[PDB]
RNA sequence: UCCCUUCUGUGAAGGG
């Protein structure tokens, strides 16, 4: 029973051809196009092709439930929804002069292992920020806090009857450990409401400035986790019964869960060949759903 | 990105 195994060679094979001819006036997106490449690469006779290839379909169909999820999504009203989102959370963000200086100066009361009450803490940051920035309250500054208090960043020590004491952890006692908690706290709203935003745009909203596309990327690829693209996938059904789908991307719907039910992890068992080619017809079936969602469907 | 108060808040309670 070899005849099996080439069969399925042939058809992953195929697969993997027919999608290449959108490489390459293209109608795939700048990283869709990437994940392809990779995935052309892969040669399927070699076991370290057929593992790769089988995640890169996984990547693949990743990349196709972000973008199917984009088009659902107003682009003006992002902003607006994020920070919506990060006041429902009893947090804010002052701005990126401000938010920099603001935890600046919660530093500067902190680092030393020194604890505070919320009070306190508050009290410090708006009588030294108020002399720059009069905007500067106890109402705001709280928020600020209560974002990092949101992110773990205290050890908060109980005082029976009396306000509780809270220090910095050692972990985040210097600015660029703290801003990346912070951000990466932000970014995290941001995936609770659902929200898709791009490094540049994140650089953009918190920085003012298009220097902190990396560091962004770098926080939004840590909080990455294989279980998300299934619960993306949830997302996306559900936001197309707010839709009665007109497209019928619900027809998509197994291939993405066949290709979400893959296993990312290293040493995760090699696929078997009816393994293979079921990976990747899926994968060529979606990505095509998505090329007919994009030009066909849109606005 | 309405604003401000109060509070021990992975957040609540009220004002303009
Ligand atoms: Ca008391």
């Amino acid at each position: 029973s070899g005849v099996e195994d080439t069969k399925h060679y042939e058809e992953a094979k195929k697969c993997v051809e027919e999608l290449a001819l959108y490489l390459k006036q293209s109608v795939l997106s700048r990283p869709m196009q990437r994940k392809l490449v990779t995935l052309v690469h892969c040669q399927l006779v070699e076991e370290e092709g057929r593992i790769r290839a089988m995640r890169a379909a996984r990547s693949l169909g990743e990349r196709t439930v972000t973008e199917l999820i984009l088009q659902h999504q107003n682009p003006q009203q992002l902003s607006s929804n994020l920070w919506a989102a990060v006041r429902a959370r009893g947090c804010q963000f002052l701005g990126p002069a401000m938010q920099e200086e603001a935890l600046k100066l919660v530093l500067l009361a902190l680092e030393d292992g020194s604890a505070l009450s919320r009070k306190v803490l508050v009290l410090f940051v708006v009588q030294r920020l108020e002399p720059r920035f009069p905007q500067a309250s106890k109402t705001s500054i709280g928020h600020v806090v209560q974002l990092l208090y949101r992110a773990s960043c205290f050890k908060v020590t109980k005082r029976d009857e009396d306000s509780s004491l809270m220090q910095l952890k050692e972990e985040f006692r210097t600015y660029e450990a703290l801003r990346r908690e912070h951000d990466s706290q932000i970014v995290q709203i941001a995936m609770e409401a659902g929200l898709r935003i791009a490094p540049d745009q994140w650089s953009s909203l918190l920085y003012g400035d298009q220097s902190h596309k990396s560091h962004m990327q770098s926080i939004i690829d840590k909080l990455q986790t294989p279980a998300s693209f299934a619960q993306s996938v949830q997302e996306l059904t559900i936001a197309l019964q707010r839709t009665g789908d007109p497209a019928n991307l619900n027809r998509l719907r197994p291939h993405l869960e066949l290709l979400a039910n893959i296993d990312p992890s290293p040493d995760a068992p090699p696929p078997t060949w009816e393994q293979l080619e079921n990976g990747l017809v899926a994968v060529r079936t979606v990505v095509h759903g998505l090329v007919d969602y994009i030009q066909n469907h849109s606005k």
